């Protein structure tokens, strides 16, 4: 008997499932509340669900709970058990009294009403409901396909609300899709179109957090970052959200800490706003992966604002900050999943301890190649392409891994010919992103729009040559999919990529296990998606 399951990212035990212990480290027991806070989850949303049915309101807070939620159980997020219990507490706590407020009581399933306090009693409800509990091969690969699309929809609806945008309809279908997942009633039928629906739900989040960053912050552009460092203690701030940079930037202000960012925390960089703030220097390491290394290297204390925390070495534990629902026993917090004022005093007086960064490289790289400065080189870019200056662009978006295999993503970037265009979004780029790679007619050979959340710009980009071209069918543009992933967010992406036709995608470095043969038959019937082999034979094929 296992004592968990868990396939959810690229990195999954045998491309089968983690059932002993994750390659992330998350333990069973924390795997189990995971489980146990995904099914109340699930629970509360057909609640939720039901109320609106009833003509009944239901407040943002609830709506706030469930991103939460959802977030906290993305790959390499929290693995603070007590913290996971609570949350498993405060949504049956929640979920009790919405029911309460229901006229109709029949049909919720034992997700709505099912509840306990203690943590034994999370535990053993876990053992039974996690993955394994669907039976049916394509069934659960689909509620599971779907959940996890859901979980990254969640964490870009989640950073759109702590910067105050929240859509109802989206809020809502997370929720009734959510409660879907566990109704027995649904066909392989229903259950694809929830899952193409979940992609366009997918496009709608991405839609919103765009319009909040470059609402709150002015729309990304060129921009040259800093690669090395300076003689100042610092911070170094990893994840994704901007709200929480935005706090510690005005917040070290005037104390002498420097501000650095780290993986996700990129292209942060690219926006006007940013640039007002002397005190933000550089871009510290790569991707999340190599944190072991780079959080130690880096001397200061490091803050992490979601995902992708790994289990820290004891040598810089101590500087270890989390917040929002990032969260690791041990390590210190700073409470706050809203955008709400955040005390950032702590850590700054922690770095004014600490040694200056020690430099891993110099230099910079550029990026800043989102929607609004791509279209404002549209005629150029459209003229290259005329020409054949540009022959064809490769998106190589998506997120980055340990996994010795992505090596090809590298050779496969330094080995295309030098008239291709490589287009870039999430952490997948540190596979590229340091190599002399060159430029076409002065157009970067690598254009890198930002967070993986910002494959959104990639998709209006790709809409817009579309229809400058006059085009019937996106897929007739000379762009190539050549997309890695690792976890919830990557397949949130996925998801809303082929809900807008886009096919032929090219996925690694290895399918999901999620996906069973059935339905792993239809996204390569209809969707033609395929899997990688050797960067020297797929430059040939891709082609
Ligand atoms: S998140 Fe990934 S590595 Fe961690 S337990 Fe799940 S499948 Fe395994």
């Amino acid at each position: 008997s296992n004592a968990m399951f868990c396939y959810q990212c690229q990195e999954t035990v045998g491309n089968k499932g983690c059932t002993q212990v994750g390659v992330c480290g998350k333990k069973p027991e924390t795997a189990a509340l995971q489980d146990a806070l995904i099914y109340v989850t699930k629970g509360l949303g057909q609640i939720a669900t039901r109320l609106r049915a009833e003509g009944k309101a239901v407040d943002h807070r609830i709506d706030r709970l469930v991103t939460g939620n959802l977030f906290a159980t993305i790959t390499n997020a929290n693995f603070d058990d007590d913290i996971l219990a609570e949350r498993v507490r405060m949504t049956c706590a929640a979920k009790k009294e919405l029911a309460a407020s229901l006229t109709d009581k029949s049909g919720l399933s034992d997700a709505a009403l099912w509840e306990a306090s203690e943590k034994s009693a999370m535990l053993a409800k876990a053992g039974t409901v996690g993955v394994m509990a669907t039976t049916d091969d394509d069934v659960r690969s689909l509620r599971w396909l779907i959940t996890f699309g859901l979980k990254g929809m969640a964490a870009y609806a989640k950073h759109a609300d702590v910067l105050g945008k929240h859509e109802n309809s989206l809020d809502a279908f997370m929720q009734e899709a959510l409660a879907k997942t566990l109704d027995d009633s649904l066909s392989v039928a229903d259950l694809v179109a929830l899952t193409l629906e979940t992609g366009k739900f997918g496009v709608s989040a991405m839609a919103l957090l765009d319009a909040a960053n470059t609402g709150t912050y002015g729309h990304p552009e060129i921009t040259k970052v800093n690669i090395g460092v300076g003689s100042n203690p610092g911070i170094l701030i990893s994840g994704h959200d901007l709200r929480d940079l935005e706090m510690l930037l005005k917040q070290t202000e005037g104390t002498g800490v420097d501000v650095y960012t780290h993986s996700e925390m990129l292209p942060a960089h690219y926006y006007p706003a940013f640039k007002k703030y002397a005190h933000f220097k550089g871009n510290y390491g790569n991707a999340w992966w190599k944190q072991k290394e780079e959080f130690e290297s880096f001397n200061g204390p490091v803050l992490l604002t979601t995902n992708c925390l790994v289990p820290p070495k004891d040598s810089y534990k101590d500087r270890v900050y989390t917040t929002g629902i990032v969260g690791f026993t041990g390590c210190k917090h700073i409470p706050g999943e809203i955008g709400e004022h955040k005390d950032f005093s702590a850590i700054i007086a922690h770095a004014k301890t600490c040694p200056a960064p020690t430099e891993i490289e110099s230099g910079e790289i550029i990026g800043g190649f989102a929607h609004n400065q791509v279209l404002a080189l549209a005629d150029k870019v459209i003229d290259a392409v005329k020409s054949g200056a540009i022959k064809k662009f490769v998106v190589m978006a998506g997120c980055d891994g340990r996994a010795k295999s992505r090596s090809y993503y590298t050779d496969f970037a330094e080995g295309l010919p030098k008239d291709t265009v490589i287009l870039t979004a999430g952490c997948a780029k540190y596979r590229y992103n340091k190599l002399n790679l060159g430029d076409i007619g002065g157009i970067p050979r690598v254009l890198d729009a930002g967070q993986c959340n910002d494959s959104y710009s990639l998709a209006v980009i790709a809409l817009k040559l579309k229809e400058v071209f006059g085009l019937e069918d996106v897929n007739d543009l000379p762009i190539v999919y050549n997309i890695a992933w690792y976890e919830q967010k990557a397949v949130i992406v996925l998801l809303a990529l082929l809900s807008l036709g886009v096919k032929n995608i090219h996925l690694g470095p290895t399918l999901p296990a999620f996906l069973s043969p059935n339905v792993a038959k239809v996204l390569v019937e209809q969707f033609n998606i395929g899997g990688i082999t050797s960067p020297q034979d797929d430059l040939k094929a891709f082609f």
